[PDB]
């Protein structure tokens, strides 16, 4: 019948793997264009380059997430095999015309070429164009992958495929060369005790708190904007090959660790109580400027530092902090309460520019990865859970909508370098250092009923803050 006629027009399974009938044993949809819930790698590839209709949403999500279930080298091989479609044999009337010496009719072959081979091959090139344009990192990481792609794209003889090879060749040309401006007047760079150039005197209390907040916001904005979606998929930042797969993500996390621990270090290594109060007060001022700038990443780094085991227990220090600053810390902490309800409402209400709290995306992605299975079972056969990947991809999409928000703030190279080079842990491991920090906390403020000892001053310069109002 017509169902068999439609199927038998496609190539046979002994010579082509991407043309078997769809069943519950190899592909399932959710509930227009149907959304793919799960399937085999073969069926995913077929639907990635489906002949009847274009599916740009599935292409975007596939190329973002595929590394969680398929290697880059394996993906190339599959789209090559998908491209290399075998043509059906001519009919008996047509076949005899060849050995006689005459041109056949070839109506079934022309229709197959028109409505299958050409459409499928068109979609494969669209995937290649999307791959090189939006995920070039794969090709620069694995040089052999690029040679194969260039070799494949080089050997595509076609009239209708001429524009696609030209466009794909244009992008690799740009990406090869890509290896090697304010709208308003930025405010004047602020200084306090440390002079411009005197980099050896740079410190928490010697730099201006306004400028610490500005330079950290510029730094963190750049780090936030550098993170690519694929770095977050499949928990690849916690796997063995984390440094190659998730370098921008790891830079973000390590900065957060180093800044947070540096705040804690600054506090507990200031053993004199009155000096430690000035240190804590200055960090709260830094948070106030983070809040002015809508650098929520920054705000919650300060909250983390203040809520840490060595700092949160310093009752004698926080007694001397003015109620106004206590309230600022309370309201900052309140952002995180009830699954970040207040934070999320604040982030949606504001206009650009901002730096979103990065930690929440990592938390939610880790929950999705751990909470959903890697594969679904149907009739004994395991199928790749694509909905799991799409949910992770949807979270990385939220990250991307805040990645084009540059600040109207001038960089200070020396202050930038200071914060880029922070190494509060030194040559200690993290657990060792955080044990040291808590042991330091116990020394400076012993647990009751032990007495509170006095300690000498370490700072020879004035501790009064210049405040957080900028000059004008
Ligand atoms: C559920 O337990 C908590 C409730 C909190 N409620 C409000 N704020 C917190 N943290 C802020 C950042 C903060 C830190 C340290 C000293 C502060 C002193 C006065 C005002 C705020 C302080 C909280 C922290 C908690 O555990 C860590």
């Amino acid at each position: 019948g017509a169902m068999a006629e439609e199927q038998m027009r496609l190539p046979s399974a002994d010579v082509y793997r991407f043309a078997e009938p769809d069943s519950e044993e190899n592909i399932i949809f959710e509930e227009g264009i149907p959304i793919i819930k799960a399937g085999t790698v073969i069926k995913l590839i077929e639907r990635l380059t489906y002949h009847m209709y274009a599916d740009p949403n599935f292409v975007r999500t596939f190329l973002t997430t595929y590394r969680s279930f398929c290697k880059p080298q394996e993906l190339l091989s599959l789209i090559i095999e998908r491209f290399e479609i075998p043509e059906p044999e001519p009919t008996e009337a047509d076949r005899i015309a060849i050995e006689n010496g005459d041109q056949p009719l070839s109506a079934e072959l022309k229709r197959f070429r028109k409505e299958y081979i050409q459409p499928v091959q068109l979609r494969v090139l669209n995937v290649c164009r999307h791959w090189v344009e939006h995920h070039f990192y794969d090709f620069e990481r694995d040089a052999y992958l690029l040679q194969r792609m260039e070799e494949f794209i080089g050997t595509v003889r076609g009239k209708a495929m001429k524009k696609w090879v030209e466009s794909i060749t244009k992008i690799i040309q740009r990406k090869k060369i890509a290896r090697d401006t304010f709208q308003s007047s930025p405010p004047t760079v602020e200084w306090h005790i440390s002079r411009p150039g005197h980099i050896e005197t740079f410190d928490l209390l010697t730099l201006h708190p306004i400028e610490i907040a500005r330079q950290l916001t510029l730094l963190e904005s750049d780090l936030y904007r550098a993170v690519q979606p694929s770095e977050l998929v499949g928990s690849v930042w916690t796997k063995e090959d984390k440094e190659i797969n998730s370098p921008n993500l790891l830079k973000m996390i390590r900065h957060t660790t180093n800044l947070t621990l540096w705040f804690e270090k600054c506090i507990v290594e200031t053993e004199n109580l009155e000096e430690r109060v000035a240190v804590v007060s200055r960090i709260i001022e830094i948070l106030q400027v983070f809040q002015e700038l809508n650098n929520f990443n920054g705000v919650l780094e300060v909250v983390s530092a203040m809520n840490s085991s060595p700092v949160y227990r310093l009752d004698h220090t926080f007694e001397q902090i003015p109620s106004r600053q206590k309230k600022i810390l309370e309201e900052a902490h309140e952002l995180s309460e009830d699954h970040y309800k207040k934070y999320l409402a604040k982030l949606r209400s504001i206009n650009p520019p901002c730096v979103p709290f990065f930690g929440i995306y990592l938390t939610n992605i880790l929950k999705t990865e751990e909470g959903n299975p890697e594969v679904l079972k149907r009739h004994g056969k395991e199928l790749i859970n694509f909905s799991k990947r799409r949910k992770v991809a949807e979270i990385t999409g939220e990250i991307q909508q805040y990645q084009n928000q540059p600040y109207c703030l001038r960089v200070e190279s020396d202050i930038k370098r200071f914060f880029e080079n922070l190494n509060p842990m030194g040559n200690s491991m993290e657990k060792e250092f955080t044990d040291y920090l808590f042991n330091k906390s116990l020394e400076i403020e012993p647990r009751n009923p032990k007495p509170l000892p006095r300690f000498p001053k370490k700072y020879s310069y004035p501790l009064k803050s210049p405040g957080v109002r900028p000059s004008n």
